[PDB]
């Protein structure tokens, strides 16, 4: 598996990223806080999004054009995608009242950090553009990349807004939890930046900036991102917490989860009341009653059937829209999420 091999060489390159970013002695203490933010928050995940930049790059560029510099730009931009992710996560864990992330306590829960994490998160964002300028400003794709990262921020932040507006704290919400609202939320908050962004960045770096091709790519990747978020929702409640590295909050947080959307579609009137009285509250007793209703409605089996139908669907889409890009570009990614 192309992702599996590249992982260590990609992780290995992180020391250089920090080196170039953490280097005006007056702001010395600030750069030391930045490194500390980077070490804690950019490391520990699976790196699928940044690896996608490196894997798609190798697969799109002609070997005779994969020199040292060209390859260094590729994994620098992969690390830019990782930085964007770290930024999103640090801020989202505050807003979601999360406890752990990637197998350690959330950055904003660390004694001595707190709501300072808000500035820490935005520093991670700033680092993307620091890196693009340091390594890509003389490439013809400089502006394309800047605009693509900026639009991705906007996209996810618009998605996050939908997320929060559909999960008002303290408000029985069930009427809002529809398939159509769910699909919108995750298209913007997850699918664009987790799937379109890294393939698109690699495309631009390869000189593939045709609109039709990006649209065809996008068509594949947004549907992959939709399943990816549905899987995240499933894992929030039903995943092994020692594998996911994070504790679920969706029920307590009144989130428009794929699970609750599927519950409302299958719930008897009597079961709908169970949901209405227990969802979106902090009481452990009430959360557990939601989980029992899901398991009683066999949502774990409904997720299982959905993952296989969705897989076949993405596969159909790759056959439709991959050309002229190599199929492996999307099969590598799809293999890593299914
Ligand atoms: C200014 C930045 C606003 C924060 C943006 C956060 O964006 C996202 C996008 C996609 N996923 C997440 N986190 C996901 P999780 O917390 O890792 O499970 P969630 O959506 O289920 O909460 C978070
Ligand atoms: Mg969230
Ligand atoms: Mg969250
Ligand atoms: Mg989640």
């Amino acid at each position: 598996d192309v992702y599996a091999q590249e992982k260590q060489d990609f992780v290995q390159h992180f020391s250089q990223i920090v080196r170039v970013l953490t280097e005006h002695p007056e702001i010395g203490d600030a750069i030391a806080r930045l490194k500390e933010v980077l070490e804690y928050n950019a490391i520990g995940g699976k790196y699928n999004r940044g690896l996608t930049v490196v894997v798609a790059f190798r697969e799109l560029v002609e070997p005779r054009k994969q020199d040292a510099d060209s390859l260094q730009r590729a994994w620098t931009v992969g690390w830019c995608v990782e930085l964007l992710q770290a930024f999103f996560l640090v801020a989202d864990d505050i807003m979601d009242s999360s406890l752990t992330r990637r197998g350690q306590i959330c950055w904003y829960q660390k004694p001595g950090v707190g709501l300072d994490a808000i500035n820490d998160a935005n520093l991670l964002e700033a680092c993307i553009y620091r890196l693009l300028k340091l390594y890509c400003r003389e490439q013809p794709y400089y502006l394309n990349l800047i605009e693509l990262f900026l639009q991705s921020s906007y996209q996810t932040e618009i998605g996050q807004t939908l997320d929060l507006l559909t999960a008002p704290q303290g408000n029985v919400d069930l009427v809002r939890f529809t398939e159509k609202r769910y699909k919108s939320i995750v298209k913007y908050k997850t699918a664009f930046y987790s799937f379109y962004l890294p393939i698109a960045a690699a495309m631009y770096m390869a000189g593939i900036d045709g609109e039709k091709e990006h649209a065809n790519a996008k068509k594949i990747l947004l549907e992959m991102g939709e399943f990816f978020q549905i899987q995240d929702d499933y894992l929030d409640l039903f995943g092994d917490p020692s594998v996911t590295g994070k504790i679920g909050t969706d029920i307590q947080d009144n989130k428009c989860s794929w699970l609750v959307v599927q519950c409302l579609q299958r719930a008897t009137p009597e079961q709908y009341q169970i949901l209405k009285e227990n969802y979106g509250q902090k009481e452990a007793e009430k959360v557990a009653r939601v989980k029992a209703l899901y398991e009683e409605l066999d949502l774990p089996a409904v997720f299982l059937q959905y993952e296989e139908d969705s897989y076949s669907h993405i596969m159909a889409l790759i056959e439709q829209y991959a050309a002229p890009l190599p199929p492996a570009v999307f099969l590598g990614l799809a293999r890593k999420i299914y």
